[PDB]
Order: structure tokens, then sequence, then C-alpha cells
């Protein structure tokens, strides 16, 4: 009831004609299904809109890219918005606000959230058109159900997207790997270790592509392993190895985390 799952992560999002309290109804252009859910932020809005001001609206395709995700650290969230309109002449000084409620679990009725329940905190915007948000997040309140509806101010003009509801947790980025190194094991393997981050409270599979790149022998391999070493058996001498990891979740669907740096072994 007045919730959909986020699947796959690739969305379109599109506002078509059908002041302070100017409304734009978007929904979303999936493949098989067109939902169009309502933020409950605002709802007595039920104000005329004039039909000779939406040919404007046709001359402008609001089109914008937020990514919006959870680190794998659990320490910040990091959203992130860019303009695909790279254009010199027009600088516009937009501010993007996070409006984030943690509810608890209440037994008595599912009461909806009153007005001013969400936290306002105002990020620190730079001078290049970047963001940077800092929200400190307790470790309490990672289990939780949570809830957002980003809002934008500009101009005395309030756009609010369609409310999402998704669990933050299928799409752990983790940190980049730190003080990893690879050697040959007295038994006749190849060790890769790195120190994963300790904060995570559940195991993460990672997935390396690796494979033997000789003169002539060509041989690519898939495995993924969630200890902190990588165990191969029988290395072939006289071959170049490549290391590359990316993140995704062991249970169900995921998100690819950031692309760690290559690393080249050339084996005698």
């Amino acid at each position: 009831n007045l919730s959909y799952p986020i699947t796959p992560w690739r969305f379109k999002l599109s506002c078509m004609p059908p002041l302070s309290k100017t409304t734009f109804h978007c929904c979303f252009r999936s493949e098989q299904d067109r939902n169009c859910s309502l933020c409950a932020d605002n709802i007595e809005g039920k104000t005329f809109v004039s039909t000779v001001n939406s040919l404007v609206f046709q001359q402008i395709d609001a089109n914008w890219n937020i990514q919006c995700w959870l680190k794998g650290d659990l320490k910040l969230f990091i959203c992130y918005v860019e303009s695909l309109f790279k254009n010199l002449f027009r600088n516009y000084n937009y501010k993007v606000h996070l409006l984030y409620v943690l509810p608890e679990v209440l037994e008595d009725s599912p009461l909806v959230p009153q007005k001013g329940s969400f936290q306002m905190v105002h990020c620190n915007c730079s001078v290049h058109e970047c963001c940077e948000c800092l929200v400190p997040v307790p470790t309490a309140k990672l289990n939780d159900t949570l809830l957002m509806c980003l809002k934008i101010t500009s101009g005395g003009v309030i756009f609010q997207s369609p409310l999402m509801s998704v669990q933050p947790i299928n799409m752990v980025k983790p940190d980049p790997p730190l003080g990893l190194h690879m050697e040959i094991t007295d038994d006749g393997n190849l060790k890769i270790s790195w120190s994963s981050p300790p904060l995570v409270p559940f195991p993460l599979q990672y997935q390396v592509k690796y494979s033997e790149n000789s003169t002539t022998v060509i041989r690519e391999a898939d495995k993924i392993v969630s200890a902190t070493s990588l165990l191969v058996d029988s290395i072939l001498p006289g071959s170049s190895y490549e290391v590359q990891v990316r993140g995704k979740r062991l249970d169900g669907p995921g998100i690819w985390s950031d692309w760690s740096t290559p690393r080249v072994f050339t084996t005698q």
C-alpha cells in the first residue's frame, strides 16, 4: 500500500502537463509499469494552474540526475547532484536540503507524520555546483526504516520528488581498499590481502576479476569470496595477474561499489 520497491536501480523520471504553491506532477516511466506517487509533505496544494504558462514548460525539459546512497562505512550519506547542461553563461545558485526522518515502530495505528517532522540540514555547497552533506547518523538507527523526499527551493518555487521506499543497506559502497599486498604463499599459492572495514555488521561478498594473460594462453576466471584473503590453486609462472574489485550485496540485488585501483602483478 503506497510502497513501490526500486527495481531496477535505473529509472526515468518525467514531468508532463496534464509561485509558492506551484505543484508539478512527475512520474516514473518504467518498461512495464507507470506509478505516480505524490509526496506526503504537501497535501492541500490543490490550486489551479494556468494553461497559458504550460507552453513555457514545453521549452524547458526537466531532466535532472541526482544520486543518493549510503556509503559502506555506515558513517555518511552521499548525495550527488550533477547538471548535464554544462553552460557557463548561467550559473544558478541552488541550495540542496536533505529532509530525512526515522520513525519508530509503533503498534498503535500507523500514524501519518505531521509537518515539520523531517529534519532540516543545510548542506555546504561549493562554487563549482557541488554540494557536500555531512549527516551524523547514530548506529542505533541504522536498522530502522528511512524515507526520503527531496525538496528543492529556487526563487520561491518548490520542487518535490516522488516518494521512494527502499532499504539503504542494499547498496553498500565500502571504502576503496587500502594496505593491500600480493605475495606468494610457501605452499604454492598467491595471496592478495586487504584490510576490510570492521564496522559492517554482516559479511560482504567480493568478486575480483583476474585473468592469466600470457603471450598465447589466455584464461579469465571469476570467483566470489567473503574472507580477507583469496586462495588460487597452482598459480602459473610467467603470467600477468590484474586485480580489480567491486562490491555487491550477498542477498538479493544490489548496486556496484566504486571502481577500485586495478593492480598488476608479473610473475617471473
